[PDB]
């Protein structure tokens, strides 16, 4: 597969616990030969006030699934950087959980571009983001 | 003077409880005549698994602090929808509370851009951010929406 | 199909005369029901000092077909202004002329937002970008 | 100062000419301790076919002058690639020339990130835009 590193959807999330990803009830949900995704619900701890998704938090989704995409695609001695990230909004969210996948767009050998696109439970795409990471050598 | 409705901090946080902003900590902490800030702690509610500063969460207060800001530069009748953000993360950050600044770049009739910049309680500059706003007419988009 | 307003590629390479878009060789080259892709040559009048694709004049590419493309999912009496653009620069690029396709993200009644990917000769992505439009009414 | 290399307006500008950017009619126009300046005109090189300034040019110049300001200010035997560009345009200009100033918001020894602002004659923001650069040998 795409991934250079062995893994289990257990696992990673076992690695995401503790921190601002299972704070925000995201789980690493699927994956597949060369994409991964990642669930997170629309309620009080992502919604804005008024009752929507929070843009900002399904930022927060986009980077997360896309920098986790990134690490597993790398051998051991080498990890990735969030270097910068963009996102456009498309529709509000306001019940259910929505699905980030994470598929690249270019991996190289100090650069890798990442696109992670949102859809909601009916399948609608509420969010297209794109991730910038630095790969690193732990020297 | 930036603002064009009435508001106290003490109601604007209130107004967030019960969201995404107070479940990541995130306090709207002071204004000026064209500026506004919030603050967010940088802890277990907010951090990666290793220790530093989620770089996603960063820019979850950056749209927080820009859109509030564009919503309180308009009349009553009218609103912002975040249309896009971007940022660069510029360092990591592992203890204290992170302090993020919104000042406008143009606030125009149908859409607003503002800069969103994030200082560490050493006043180091860990993350830079830019938020497009759509002006809303509710009237008209009830109208059009219902 | 996805457009709303009549048009030839004729026509859009007569619009585009003596602008930045004919300046820099851009021809409006082919289009499918739901794209439109534009060309661009690699030579002294689109390459940075050294011999390769001038990142900025990729976005410039990028921006034109994506702008274009927009207008033609609108109809008569209405056109757009582009609010906002982005772009990661994947791979140099140093001869043949690069193609650039424009496909939909999201059209709104206010707002649109737009796919742009260009490829080499070889079919290799050298640049992706993502524009946002705001939908205007010219009365 | 940010600059490590050595430099005259006229330098760069030769190693500008014959590319894009002279095709373009940009020119780097001045400089300062920690900024550099490009302007361009805005005529049919560098406007839409309807009159204005073309958007996806003015992130060319953007492009320019961020990714020059950033190689300048690296040791000899060191140079930039650009890595992404981002901008918001604000509002159409119609005449006359605009003027981009990049003004560093970090440099690391990796990574380089650039803020290039660019006003019309009348000193008025028309765009705004933000350029990472990777450090290369």
């Amino acid at each position: 597969m795409l991934w250079k590193k062995t893994f289990t959807l257990e696992n990673l999330n076992q690695l995401c616990s503790n921190s601002a990803v299972s704070h925000l009830g995201i789980e690493i949900s699927a994956f597949g030969e060369d994409w991964i995704e990642a669930t997170m619900p629309v309620d009080h701890r992502t919604m804005q006030p008024f009752g929507v998704l929070h843009g900002g938090v399904s930022v927060a989704l986009a980077e997360t699934i896309g920098s986790l995409a990134g690490s597993l695609c790398l051998e051991e001695g080498k990890t990735v950087v969030g270097l910068d990230i963009n996102a456009n909004h498309l529709r509000p969210v306001r019940s259910g959980k929505v699905t980030a996948r994470a598929t690249p767009i270019n991996l190289g050998r100090n650069i890798q571009v990442w696109q992670i696109d949102i859809r909601t439970e009916e399948n609608k795409l509420c969010c297209v983001s794109r991730l910038t990471l630095s790969v690193i050598n732990l020297l």
